[PDB]
RNA sequence: UCCAUGCGCAUGACG
RNA sequence: CGUCAUGCGCAUGGA
């Protein structure tokens, strides 16, 4: 179970030597990493002393497929096995897992919640002190605030604790080991940035030294063929509508600043509707709200299909109108603005059809890369999920070859869509692997065990050097057909991401060969800078939030700058969300759905929240994004899409007020 | 297995 | 500091 190159890379972990580890793809860290652990636990049995190993990673999946496939088939036999998650049901907590178990393999928050619990008295607490090894998988971000650097911090903090013991007279502390593909590097033109950023990293894990490959590059070359780095590089419906926005720029004096089909005109449009929200008036938030609207149909119409942006605004004005009228069941501007719309809608529908593209060479390389491999695997890649979505349709739009393909996106439940299952991603997963779908459209969840692939493209998209990697890591076959496809600096990048990874070498050559005493003066130097770091981070934010202030407001609409609620009608439930009974307030409000929970609308159209349904209560629950405030103490408005941004506290709800 | 929500994190681009 | 897009983890309540 040993290989020669793991070997030596392994050999100072053995003994001591808190190290790092870095190797490409495919060289099965995981299984010099076991025999680490192993090796580990037979010592500890020479030892007869506390064999504890954890193993953190970032997501859930790595936990199952390590769990499944690298330690039990290992240490199935000798030791105890858990594989952990946040949503595997325990039946028991963590520190009895931590009473037993002498393998683990868990996601990281898991263990830093119950450390809180341990120096917040909550449930029966945990410490590093309980263990004898720590194992991690991807270091690289292991930066400021990432997800587990809190743990280090502690087990800094703890270092100089002994630290101050030993010169005063010293606990003992876990073995930390680290692993990782590239450990990317960080906001850098230099060689000395990167190093700096190399020194952080580990004086962030507290590192001896990074251990690379350079004796055995020889025989690892062997197993891993590499992909060839290539460059494969290539109206008028559009012009109606930016008169349509001239036209209301005009309507409403907006000065742009800048051009059209952009972030910083959509920048200056939210920020006119901050402003209009600090006024309460209308034509002006209002209008920021529809610009908004139309500069993402700009911007995917650079993109994609006009009939996709058509269909967008379709969807947007007809949820407008079901709005309106389900209220009404109107005003110059919204009546403006709609009739602007809809004298144009059936027309630009008739124009969408016409042809006059990416899309064109991008379908041009598609099926000649299709037509060359005749078992062919593709994978794209892109920004967005709506951009996902819209070609998969369009691709199912366009005859054929054949070729059977499906979309992907991640799971956060934002911003446009209903996100995807995991479940449903292992599914489309397994139909890839299958050849049920021949091309997959992703965001940047693929960069995971997929398949051997071939022609991994970039239609419209920038990626950084880990990025980069990890994508070359899954095009495999001894065939590569890396494609890019934008418009109009993005050579540069690859370009940017190849120097990285050269610089990256330049500086790991200049590291290892450094000495002992100034790194470890300069890492145990940036540990304290970071420890000082998050204890004044952690003042700040204690001095943050010290209101709770019972009630001293008056919550408006933010369309009509109409009173809603007051500071102390409020209530909470699940101390997450917020809710007005007292039918004061529901003499106000109007329902909406269409396809559990219903949706609330204004009296003028505004939508508000949702009924959540909490314990048969069908409480009105809200969303402060779609609302303003107006403090007693101060008059003017404010506006923060979150609750938490308010320091002020609003009561428990009690069950006791509404009994009959 | 699905749904809704809250919170935190990172990344890229943008100012 | 803010915005956008993307991805991730955790905690909830319900079915
Ligand atoms: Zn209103």
């Amino acid at each position: 179970q040993l290989r020669p190159y793991q070997m030596e890379v392994a050999q100072p972990a053995l003994d001591g030597k808190n190290i790092i580890i870095c190797l490409p793809t495919g060289s099965g860290k995981t299984r010099v990493a076991v025999y680490i652990t192993k090796d580990h636990l037979d010592k500890k049995k020479q030892a007869s002393e506390s064999g504890k190993v954890i193993v953190l990673v970032n997501k859930v999946m790595l936990a199952e497929q390590l769990f499944r496939k690298e330690f039990n088939p290992y240490l199935k036999k000798w030791y105890r096995i858990i594989g952990l998650s946040g949503d595997t049901q325990l039946k028991i907590s963590f520190p009895e897992v931590v009473k037993s178990y002498d393998v683990i393999i868990s996601t990281a928050q898991i263990l830093e919640n119950s450390l809180l619990n341990l120096e917040s008295g909550d449930d029966d607490g945990v410490q590093l002190s309980d263990f004898s090894l720590i194992i991690i998988d991807e270091c690289h971000h292991t930066n400021k605030e990432a997800v587990y650097n809190n743990i280090m911090r502690r087990y800094l903090k703890q270092k100089l604790r002994n630290n101050d013991l030993k010169k005063q007279n010293a606990i003992p502390l876990p073995q930390i080991l680290g692993l990782t593909a590239s450990p990317g590097v960080g906001a850098a033109k230099k060689q000395s940035e990167a190093e700096k950023h190399i020194l952080n990293i580990c004086a962030n894990l507290d590192a001896f030294t990074i251990k690379t490959v350079k004796e055995n590059l020889g025989q690892l070359k062997h197993q891993i063929k590499e992909p060839c780095k290539k460059f494969v590089i290539a109206n008028p419906f559009k012009e109606k509508l930016l008169e349509i926005m001239a036209s209301i720029q005009t309507y409403c004096q907006k000065s742009p600043m800048s051009d059209f089909g952009t972030q910083h005109y959509e920048q200056w449009a939210i920020q006119m509707e901050k402003k209009a929200a600090k006024d309460g008036n209308r034509k002006d938030r209002v209008c920021a709200e529809h610009l908004r609207k139309y500069n993402e149909a700009l911007q995917i119409n650079d993109t994609i299909r006009m009939i996709d942006a058509y269909s967008h605004l379709e969807t947007f004005y007809t949820d407008e109108k079901e709005k309106k009228f389900a209220v009404l069941n109107l005003d110059e501007t919204d009546e403006f603005l709609m009739n602007l719309f809809f004298d144009n809608k059936k027309m630009l529908k008739k124009l969408a059809e016409n042809p006059k593209e990416k899309l064109i060479k991008l379908r041009n390389t598609i099926l000649e890369q299709f037509t060359r491999s005749e078992s062919s695997r593709g994978i794209i890649f892109t920004k967005t999920r709506q951009s996902t979505y819209a070609l998969s349709q369009w691709i199912m739009e366009n005859a054929k070859v054949g070729v059977k393909a499906h979309h992907l996106i991640g799971a956060g439940h934002s911003s446009e869509v209903k996100p995807m299952t995991q479940t449903e991603q292992k599914e489309v997963i397994s139909k890839f692997r299958t050849g049920e779908i021949n091309l997959l459209i992703a965001t940047t969840v693929a960069e995971l065990d997929i398949k051997e692939c071939n022609i991994v493209i970039r239609y419209g998209l920038v990626t950084n050097e880990i990025a980069m990697v990890q994508a070359r890591g899954r095009a495999r076959a001894d065939e590569s057909t890396y494609v890019l496809v934008t418009s109009s600096g993005v050579t540069e990048r690859e370009i940017v991401n190849d120097f990285r990874e050269k610089m990256m070498y330049k500086a790991i050559n200049r590291v290892q060969n450094m000495k002992p005493e100034e790194y470890a003066h300069k890492i145990l130097e940036l540990q304290v800078q970071s420890i000082l770091e998050k204890k004044m981070k952690v003042k700040r934010s204690i001095a943050k939030q010290y209101n709770d202030n019972p009630s001293l407001i008056t919550l408006l609409c933010k369309n009509c700058s109409m009173l809603v609620c007051s500071g102390e009608n409020i209530h909470v439930i699940e101390k997450m969300h917020h809710v007005n009974m007292t039918p004061e307030f529901k003499g106000l409000y109007i329902v909406r759905e269409n396809k559990t929970n219903g949706e609330i609308i204004c009296k003028c159209g505004q939508a508000w929240g949702t009924m959540m349904v909490h314990k048969g209560l069908d409480l009105p629950c809200l969303k402060i994004r779609n609302f303003v405030v107006n403090f007693k103490n101060n008059s003017p408005k404010k506006q923060y899409k979150k609750w938490v941004e308010l320091p002020i506290r609003f009561p428990d709800l009690d069950y006791s007020e509404y009994c009959l």
